[PDB]
């Protein structure tokens, strides 16, 4: 397996996710598709499928051009207003991409209709792959347009949370920075917080992304996964989960960026 | 000029406001008509004039039946939707109860025809009071339902925050204890807010109301009026008045109000 990471638009990032066996090759919110088919012609793939995170034009603006660039492409979501939709599936639908294996996980949250997916290589022996969309970022978490604290607390907790830890996670956009300076508000004291911001300055001093991350990282830096940590909870002044999810939610809209 | 509280339904307040003189009175707020009737009964003063703050129900609710229950009733208000008004008065309006002068002062906010009004008795033998309604209130103010933080700003610092320091500050509820809970969290290191805080605890055990406060006593605890203060600045993140009303009433909105 490969993902290619395709910066798009001002922070979003499309991703060419390969099948090294077959050729064959999904990408997912494509929302600028003439980028699309130059990087799946520079990897030389078969472009056969179309994973749509969410119904926001970011990621499905692009998926009606595409269907006229491309003929015979499927377009996966789970959110009827997802344009040029061919394949609308559900929480734990499952296809495949070549050799790899794509489970469809429900996170409605951000978006009602937002499906992260799970891609992996059975019997495979490299890390299985999550695309996250808007839902979960690197040291963050989407804004809860249509949903509550509860489902935020489920989707990152009890779907994301449960995959390995080795797996790679690939999000929406390239916010990492900036939710970094809030988790490090949020914990003061906590390492991982203020060396991972250390990486992602470099990255971004030298154009480059900072996806991957893996969700066993995220369990060390990322405030809204780490809303069972006593030090999160005592930040926010709350005892459970979803009451730490819902404060901490509401504090980062809120906060203001310091310049470093 | 004698003002009596009159607390209604679960924590509104009205005021009959006395001309000791002429035993003419007016009444602040009359939703409860009976409630007023038997107020200047108990009193020996005839009701001559109804000043409304703003339209909302549990302030204006009442003037259709007051009008129903006394006649020659002369009623005051700066907004249309005002229930059986008589007289539309707007900022700078002057008008007299018995003795005593009255002038109306417009913010626009809570609701866009809000009216405070200032009463003092000429020859000060006494300090004025000013009647606020939801724009004012004791350690805090009302939501910015019809208008800005621009407009809250004004009618705080610059209309009311003008008229004298020892202006008795009569407002629409009783809503201090939870004010001051919040004040507390903007500022932890004010001894103001704690000790008024601890005043408002034991008013409330003895069933006594937290009015009226003073305008020089509103500057040193509530943190809408003490929106140019380096401290509640800094809290809300801000370097000027109006960002940080803006942000300091948009954080009470989603506050989670602690047991003590
Ligand atoms: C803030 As969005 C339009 O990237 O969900
Ligand atoms: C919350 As109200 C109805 O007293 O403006
Ligand atoms: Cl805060
Ligand atoms: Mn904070
Ligand atoms: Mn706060
Ligand atoms: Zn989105
Ligand atoms: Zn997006
Ligand atoms: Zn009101
Ligand atoms: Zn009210």
């Amino acid at each position: 397996m490969k993902v290619e990471v395709l910066p798009a638009l001002t922070d979003n990032y499309m991703y060419l996710v390969i099948d090294d066996e077959t050729k064959e090759a999904a990408i997912v919110d494509p929302v600028q598709p003439q980028k699309v088919v130059d990087a799946a012609r520079k990897h030389g793939v078969k472009l056969t499928t179309v994973l749509t995170t969410h119904h926001h034009w970011d990621h499905a603006g692009g998926n009606e051009k595409l269907v006229k660039l491309e003929s015979g492409l499927k377009v996966y979501g789970g959110d009827d207003r997802i344009g040029a939709l061919t394949h609308k599936i559900t929480h734990l639908s499952t296809l495949q991409v070549g050799s790899l294996n794509v489970k469809c996980l429900a996170t409605p949250c951000h978006t009602s209709g937002h499906i992260c997916y799970f891609v992996s290589k059975p019997g495979g022996s490299e890390p299985p792959a999550v695309f996250t969309g808007d839902t979960l970022f690197v040291a963050g978490c989407g804004k809860f347009y249509e949903g509550t604290a509860d489902e935020m607390c489920k989707a990152l907790l009890e779907v994301l949370g449960r995959l390995p830890p080795d797996t790679r996670v690939y999000c929406g956009h390239e916010y990492t920075i900036n939710n970094l300076k809030f988790a490090r508000h949020v914990e003061p004291g906590n390492a991982a917080i203020r060396e991972k911001l250390a990486w992602a300055k470099e990255k971004y001093s030298i154009g480059e992304p900072t996806v991957p991350s893996t969700l066993a990282e995220e369990f060390t830096y990322n405030p809204f996964m780490r809303v069972r940590e006593k030090t999160v909870q005592q930040h926010a002044g709350e005892t459970d989960p979803v009451t730490t999810m819902r404060a901490v939610r509401r504090e980062k809209d809120q906060f203001k960026m310091p310049r470093d």
